[PDB]
């Protein structure tokens, strides 16, 4: 009662041939469709542990024939940058052959369909859903990458570019569990958010070079002020979860971060005959990413944090500060109030490391 | 205050010349000599913290003038390895040039001196130390390395072959404080394993491709058998503290380590007017590295400890599991008693990843020529 693809890319610049491994628990193409992937990041494991935890359950769940939708699980996203070893550690961040980061360079739905949708919207919201969705599969269709790391990034996205619910599983180097979605998504999953217990929640409506989550929701947006003419709702409800830190992998937390995911996929309609009750409470505001705060050393030397991952932390504190064992130390300070959601797992710095991150409102 | 040399390595792949900054606290080639050195492998920072704290202590030393012998300390020993950056993370363990472990291929000290000393050796343990010293110096000026880490590693050995104290600082992935030392020089070094608390104290006599701990202590053993017709001391007490985790960079962590090794300074006759007093409780036995079992990923995957770090496990406890999340799970087991001292920050394996340490007493059948 699962389904398991293997999806083979073409062999890398050694001859070797890598797969991603799909699985999907519903009705092919049918019902809410819910699509949550981890590791596209190769270095970052707190969700791949969690996603094969949500198998275990679903399991159950499709043995009790209680899944409603598609849900499609892809717990190692990427098995190139799997395989990237260098010296004992696991780089999995950027693509060995290419340079280029992992979650950079999707493509753009909104450019590659408003040509094709010219005459096809009408006044019926569920009925443009249904169209956008099959020209942005069409449009997708049409396309012929070439590079493993780019027939990777187009199988993923023609996955789940026509998806109700997307969550993209990552981690950052040292943080507690926070997520990004699209400005307007918010507060739309704020259930989400409550669910997997989220200390920060950061909004832009475009942020870096294409990456994942944006390339799956920012199209309706996109679409919706490329024809203001007719009804484009955000059909496609995408966030990136941060679940911890790069290399957080304790099974309490991986079968609670499950059980979260799990919980959310029943709020949204994907789970029949269970009860799931009160929404947790949300420990944050959702905040624009314009007010988070980078900390980044101005020198190279060793990281000494004068705060503890999610202390709240003022305009003016001393933070962190750069220490040369053989030269001078170097004090950086907090220049907004907010949360220190992220610090670094390796303590030493080159100049413009980012070493930590706080969560602010830009108030003025 | 104190002598700083910085020693000009030659020139890299990118045109680089790098330099290892070196302190010196005392008089020269006097009394008693100490060498403390930290980041040979440069992704190992308590140590370097460590070393400048330590510094202050002995600025305020030096200037009380109660230095007694001389003291040098590199605080960063492996300016190559410290520069190593790779997609925004520091690998300090590797020479990218040679390819070579930083803490690995140093020179045999009895193999370069057995020649040499055919005739030079006495009744007079004190004159055999001076005579193996001077021969040993003598030796290593003959060498002509070429590569920046085959010189690094020559500089390093030069400045510390003729020591009576020499404590090289590393740290493991993650780990408690741990001790490596030479079999014959336990318990001498108890007084050292007891004032940083090593929670482990593993026994060799020859360990992997030649490390500089044993590069140092080693000769003194191997020219005693050698030479077994005359008093050949184990003059050069060596160990190699792993201090904690590589990345456990903490304030009153450094300064506590600094302050022990100040006291290991004092107990040892490098500092005046001081008293230490009674030593602190050694929280373990010195154990045979043969005893020790690596805990290694017989596959691929998510490394899910069932243990904390420094918990005690028994042979038979399910210690740690590889889970493949696309696949299936592997069971590790303990296969001796003991300390669960070292396990892994990155939580991933591939297979043969030595994944966690326990601190046995039984020898282990599979643990021969490391
Ligand atoms: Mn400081
Ligand atoms: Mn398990
Ligand atoms: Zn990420
Ligand atoms: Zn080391």
């Amino acid at each position: 009662t699962s389904a398991c693809e293997n999806f083979l890319l073409p062999a890398d610049q050694d001859g070797i041939q890598r797969q991603v491994t799909i699985f999907r628990y519903g009705q092919e193409n049918s019902a809410p469709k819910a699509y949550l992937q981890a590791g596209l990041h190769a270095d970052e494991f707190p969700g791949m542990l969690a996603l094969k935890y949500l198998r275990d359950l679903l399991d159950e769940a499709a043995r009790r024939n209680r899944i409603k939708g598609e849900i499609v699980i892809i717990p190692q996203a990427n098995p190139i940058g799997l395989s990237q070893w260098k010296d004992g550690f696991l780089l999995g961040r950027f693509d060995h052959q290419t340079g280029t980061n992992f979650n950079r360079d999707y493509p753009d739905l909104c450019q590659l369909t408003v040509e094709k949708l010219d005459g096809q919207l009408t006044e019926n919201a569920e009925h443009n859903i249904d169209v956008i969705r099959k020209t942005m599969r069409s449009a997708l269709s049409e396309l012929k990458p070439e590079q493993a790391v780019d027939v990777l990034r187009h199988k993923l996205i023609s996955e789940s570019c026509d998806a109700d619910l997307v969550l993209d599983l990552h981690a950052d180097n040292q943080a507690q569990c926070h997520m990004y979605t699209l400005t307007p998504l918010w507060p739309a999953m704020h259930d989400v958010a409550a669910e997997i217990d989220a200390r920060a929640v950061l909004l832009a409506e475009e942020s870096g070079g294409h990456p994942f989550d944006e390339a799956c929701s920012a199209p309706w947006m996109n679409l919706s002020r490329a024809f203001p003419d007719y009804p484009i709702p955000l059909a496609c409800q995408s966030a990136t979860f941060e679940l911890g830190s790069n290399d957080e992998v304790d099974l309490r937390l991986a079968q609670d971060q499950a059980e979260a995911l799990f919980r959310i996929l029943i709020r949204r309609g994907f789970i029949e005959d269970v009860h799931v009750g009160e929404l947790p409470q949300l420990a944050c505001e959702g905040t624009l990413l314009e007010a988070m705060q980078q900390l980044k050393a101005p020198c190279q030397g060793l990281i000494v944090y004068h705060n503890r991952l999610g202390d709240f932390v003022r305009s003016g504190d001393k933070v962190v500060s750069i220490v040369d064992p053989i030269g001078e130390t170097v004090d950086i300070l907090a220049h907004t109030d907010g949360v220190l959601f992220a610090r670094h797992s390796q303590t030493y710095a080159y100049p413009n490391k980012v070493i930590g991150k706080i969560a602010g409102k830009e108030p003025l």
